[PDB]
DNA sequence: ATGAGACGGGGACT
DNA sequence: TAGTCCCGTCTC
């Protein structure tokens, strides 16, 4: 209902505004150097600019800056333009986002890009719903921070660093994925966000989250809203010797119910914890089978994932699936062999260990083992096979657990 | 037809 | 050391 307490508001127009104030002036004084904000600033045409814009945020989702710096910068120098990009291949695209993660977004972005040069005539939408609406891979979030950033759109946005922010600075521990939470949260920042400076805003209260309001131990004392946080005025009272009202049991006759409120953990009462139930175990066996090549070798067999499910359309060495009692077995594993080489002399197959791979859903083991030939295999390679020297497997468009497996079969080598 | 599960990998920190 | 948390979008 809209009869939430004023703890949880800003029913005051002097802390919104003292709140807008506050953070745009650290966020001038504190503002990391990153090469999306710098394409951005320079860019006059709304086009790139807004391309700039978007491939950072899609290499962002669920991922921390530190990582998407480079990527960001190969794919924009690859890539500068959204015709560059309508123009690659998908399996370009999987080459540059090898070891980044969650791969479907990079081939949405890669979608979009094409949508937005064959159909919109290389014009990118202009607000936040139209963005979301007809770009795929562009979510609520995503459409938020391209329209402010871009296009100065007064729209705020909610991220991982501003629940965490908001739900400290009014105090909310309810469940903040439930929909009654998300709504509130997103009224907040909509509310919030600077009508003069709406992406610098949200760019500075995401870096708030980022750098001062952080998971564990925030630097409250380095914080400009401080004085403005509910989480830091309740930790400052303790034993105190303003507060929800609303905060009342209707029953006043079942037993008082007790606040858990754990004065150790402070502000960070806030927001509460996503508890996390751990992924399922799967099994498999794969196999680095090796031939001498030419200058440049050994060459090392790859082939191609389905276009759907886990790492979809990524190559890897070839492998099967296992169930957890036949995790050793070789029979499947070597009739997958011969699917790609022909008949193989199956006493070379070598035990290398052992790797355990952890999606967010899943950990992965596989047994792994290496196969090295004398020779070519003795029929022309089969559609779908690659042969690739050790630097083209390194390039290529593969998950990063084929590369734990290469670097295992590369140390036992000899 | 809505909401939990699918969907990668690693940085920071104990 | 080994363990833990957490940095959005879509669907099946
Ligand atoms: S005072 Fe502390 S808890 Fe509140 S917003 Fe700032 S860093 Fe976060
Ligand atoms: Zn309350």
């Amino acid at each position: 209902q809209a009869s939430v307490s004023p703890y949880h508001l800003f029913s005051d127009v002097a802390d919104v505004t003292a709140f807008r104030s506050n953070l745009l002036s650290w966020y001038d004084q504190e503002k990391r150097d990153l090469p999306w904000r710098n394409l951005a600033k320079e860019e006059a045409n709304s086009d790139r600019r807004a391309y700039a814009v978007w491939v950072s945020e899609v290499m962002l989702q669920q991922t921390q800056v530190a990582t998407v710096i480079d990527y960001y910068t190969r794919w924009m120098q690859k890539w500068p333009k959204l015709q560059d990009l309508a123009s690659a291949s998908l399996e370009e695209v999987n080459q540059l986002w090898s070891g980044l993660g969650y791969y479907s977004r990079g081939r949405r972005l890669q979608e979009g890009a094409r949508k937005v040069v064959e159909e919109l005539g290389g014009h990118m939408p202009r607000t936040a719903e139209t963005l979301q609406q007809l770009l795929p891979g562009v979510g609520r979030y995503t459409a938020g921070a391209i329209a402010s950033i871009a296009f100065d759109q007064v729209t705020g946005v909610v991220d991982g660093n501003v629940l965490r922010v908001l739900c400290r600075v009014r105090a909310i521990g309810a469940d903040p994925t439930s929909t009654l939470v998300s709504h509130h949260l997103w009224n907040l920042a909509q509310q919030l966000v600077d009508p003069a400076r709406p992406g610098d805003f949200n760019q500075a209260a995401m870096e708030l989250g980022a750098t001062v309001c952080t998971p564990q131990r925030p630097l409250c004392s380095h914080c400009p809203v401080q004085s403005l946080c509910r989480a830091y005025q309740r930790v400052q009272r303790g034993q105190l010797s303003e507060e929800c009202a609303l905060n009342t049991r209707q029953c006043q006759l079942c037993l008082t119910s007790s606040s858990p409120w754990d004065p150790s953990m402070g502000v960070a009462n806030f927001p509460r914890k996503a508890s996390r139930r751990p992924p399922r175990e799967e099994y498999s066996a794969t196999c680095v089978v090796e031939q001498p090549g030419a200058i440049g070798g050994p060459l090392v067999l790859l082939v191609q994932r389905p276009d759907s499910g886990l790492l979809a359309g990524l190559w890897e060495f070839p492998s099967v699936t296992l169930e957890p009692s036949e995790q050793h077995q070789h029979k499947a594993l070597l009739q997958e062999l011969q699917r790609w080489c022909g008949p193989l002399p199956a006493i070379r197959l070598q035990h290398l260990g052992e790797v355990i791979h952890i999606f967010s859903h899943i950990k992965l083991t596989y047994q792994v083992y290496s196969l090295a030939l004398d020779q070519a295999p003795a029929s022309t390679a089969p559609p779908g096979a690659r042969w690739l020297t050790w630097e083209e497997f390194c390039n290529a468009a593969v998950s990063t657990a084929m590369k734990k497996v290469f670097r295992m079969y590369e140390d036992h080598r000899q």
